[PDB]
């Protein structure tokens, strides 16, 4: 049963989102910041973030760049670069205590192997 | 209350009426991060002080109508929307990407004046 069940229930958002998003130039922590009422489990948002912006990518306005040049990938290429590198936890906590954690928003801005371009 | 920047902007101000509901719309829907409100004004103008226009009267509709409310350490603040646009415009940016990777999205993220805190419109409970 896997992910599944969590794929049919972002499906039945998805035509909803693309047709918000696809109207802006939305960096990608701002389309995690879009399906983050989704889920309250990290893998679950994980799931509905991918599902997203591979469609998005397939519709063509999405290009994503790195050190000014913009690279070519398919979807499924992608989501497999970001899921090799993508961080295990939602938040990182500061190596000094009680200090404000890095999270996945900030991860998405200036750790990502790519950045939206248009 | 610069009167002097209004007279400048006028024309700005004008133009970015006829999208301001589809934006109040898209940003009250998912309720969006401030650093996410200056990427939906994004495609209005590839000039940073329009892009900024832009925002501001975006920003200040949306606290108009109470949809958004700051927050700083962890608490709301009250200000008009006026107030807060001139706390915001006192510190803002002078150029889009830091010159020399810092840009005004990462500004809004991490040294903001406040942070954004959005008001359900049905019973009107806070999401942080």
């Amino acid at each position: 049963l896997n992910n599944h069940d969590v794929h049919k229930r972002y499906q039945d958002r998805l035509e909803e989102d693309v047709e918000f998003t696809i109207n802006y130039e939305l960096p990608l922590s701002c389309l995690w910041s879009t399906i983050k009422d989704f889920s309250s489990d990290f893998e679950e948002k994980t799931e509905a973030f991918f599902i997203l912006f591979k469609e998005l990518l397939r519709r063509g306005h999405l290009k994503l760049q790195r050190d000014g040049q913009i690279i070519g990938h398919t979807p499924e290429e992608w989501e497999q670069i970001f899921r090799e590198v993508w961080p295990e936890y939602e938040i990182e906590p500061n190596p000094l205590p009680g200090y404000a954690p890095f999270d996945i928003g900030m991860w998405l801005t200036v750790e990502a192997p790519a950045y939206a371009v248009w």
